[PDB]
């Protein structure tokens, strides 16, 4: 309908499509209709809310369906734990309906504002990756509008299950996730019961996620330095905790348990010596969610490597520091189990992301990095890439043929598509 430039959350990139943005999802089922009808010409692509730094929510010259006018709470069921919502639904809107069931949304990003479409269609994940896997395990059912115009009923088991975990992961490209079911958490509060420790050195970092306390915590993670010289080199504030059942609350909040609120050397011996505690009672905001648009001018990069090629990791974090390239926003965290999508990004091993603001030089460093961490068995993440090429990211996951074999069979006229489909060759 309307022709509108378009790039991700980082601004780069920019290719300028078709958007749609209706509630109708009849209207959408026709608009998939006409792109076969003359089709596949340059495809279309589902967008959520725009927050992957990427070119995956993007179809220069083609159609962008914008989802997030399609943002229908169908139920919610605290028996079952099922909540059932149109795809546009976003993660803060569910949250806050859920709170009131005693239902907690199982795999919550670093913001809330992501589509329930946008969180399958990366597979998500959390802090509490390690114990309770990505968005896409917590899927019961989800209707997806593929290149047919049919709305196929997709189950994580069972006869199409093969397309369910195709789409989870998949990046929009089977097709346009419509409406979902999922099963929550549990939780008697709104409220995390916290530990915070913090280390000295990148050892000491690793040590603290090797020694088996990860074990007791059901959420986990950690700020690092990725900018002082070893021993400094990562080390890192590691805050890790669970939900609090409702005795846990100080007397003053256990009457609303469930409600959510309203939102230099001396800076480092206060974030230090304060830096460790225990059985801190936090609520979401500030255990996870300190909270604009994003800034132009930076590189995100992400990526995981195998928790036995700990040396690499090591290696690659001081490639990062003797760089010249300086991030001071990094996460840090050990990621569990991965999950039967071909297309995730997690496994086992040392999650990073970093933050690099472009200068000369960065494009061809990250290049180099890429080839590290290829090299080491690790992977970069598709929500958060826009210049990585179609053989390494091939090369980074074992199982894209077999994905690319099921994106095949449900569209042949490769009625989907986005920049990320043809600069990854995922077409
Ligand atoms: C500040 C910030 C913090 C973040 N923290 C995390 C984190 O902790 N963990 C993590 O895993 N990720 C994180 N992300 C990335 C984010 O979770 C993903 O990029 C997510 O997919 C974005 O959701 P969205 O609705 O904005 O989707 P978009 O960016 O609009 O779309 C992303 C992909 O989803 C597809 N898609 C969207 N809706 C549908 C649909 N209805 N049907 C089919 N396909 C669809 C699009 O085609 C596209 O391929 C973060 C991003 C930001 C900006
Ligand atoms: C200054 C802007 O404010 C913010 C807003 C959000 C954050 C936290 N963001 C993230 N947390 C993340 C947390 C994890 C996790 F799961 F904890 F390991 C993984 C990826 C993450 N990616 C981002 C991101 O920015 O892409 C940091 C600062
Ligand atoms: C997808 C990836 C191959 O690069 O495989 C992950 C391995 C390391 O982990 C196994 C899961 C079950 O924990």
């Amino acid at each position: 309908t309307t022709a509108t430039r378009l790039t991700g959350w980082g601004r780069t990139a920019p290719s300028v499509a078709n958007v749609l943005r209706t509630p109708d999802a009849e209207m959408i089922v026709k608009a998939v209709a006409r792109v076969a009808e003359s089709g596949g010409g340059r495809g279309a692509i589902a967008r959520g809310l725009g927050r992957s730094y990427g070119d995956n929510a993007q179809n220069g010259g083609g159609l962008v369906i914008d989802m997030t006018p399609l943002n229908t709470i169908h139920s919610i069921d605290a028996d079952t734990k099922l909540v059932d919502i149109d795809a546009g639904v976003n993660l803060d809107q569910l949250m806050k309906a859920a709170l009131p069931f005693g239902l907690w949304v199982p795999v919550l990003p670093g913001t809330r504002q992501v589509t329930v479409g946008g969180a399958i269609a990366c597979d998500i994940h959390g802090k509490n990756h390690h114990s309770a896997g990505s968005f896409g395990n917590h899927v019961r059912s989800m209707d997806l509008l593929t290149a047919d115009g049919e709305i196929r009923h997709l189950t994580p088991t069972g006869e199409d299950a093969e397309l369910f975990w195709a789409t989870v992961g998949g990046n929009g490209l089977t097709g346009i996730i419509m409406r979902a079911t999922i099963e929550m958490t549990p939780t008697s509060t709104a409220y995390f019961i916290a530990d915070g420790d913090v280390t000295a050195s990148l050892d000491e970092t690793i040590a603290l996620h090797s020694d088996g306390s990860e074990a007791r915590y059901t959420y986990s993670s950690a700020w690092f330095d990725a900018i002082s010289a070893p021993p400094k080199l990562g080390r890192a504030a590691v805050s890790r905790g669970r939900l609090a059942t409702v005795e846990q609350l100080p007397a003053k909040l256990r009457s609303e348990p469930l409600k959510f609120d309203a939102p230099g050397p001396i800076g480092e011996l206060w974030y230090r010596k304060s830096g460790t505690y225990r059985g801190k009672v936090q609520n979401l905001t500030q255990f996870y969610h300190p909270l604009a648009y994003g800034p132009a001018g930076f590189l995100q990069y992400q990526f995981v490597i195998p928790t036995e090629a700990v040396d690499e990791f090591k290696k690659i974090i001081g490639v990062i520091q003797a760089s010249g390239h300086y991030s001071f926003l990094n996460v840090f965290k050990l990621f569990g189990p991965r999950n039967q999508a071909p297309l995730s990004f997690p496994i086992p091993g040392w999650n990073i992301c970093v933050d690099f603001p472009i200068k000369d030089g960065l494009g061809k460093f990250v290049s180099e990095l890429d080839r590290r961490v290829l090299e080491f068995g690790g992977r970069l993440y598709t929500a958060k890439d826009s210049r990585t090429t179609a053989e390494t990211f091939h090369a980074m996951y074992p199982r894209v043929d077999e994905w690319i074999s099921v994106r095949r069979k449900v569209d042949p006229l490769r009625v989907f598509a986005s920049d990320m489909a043809r600069r990854l060759e995922l077409l």
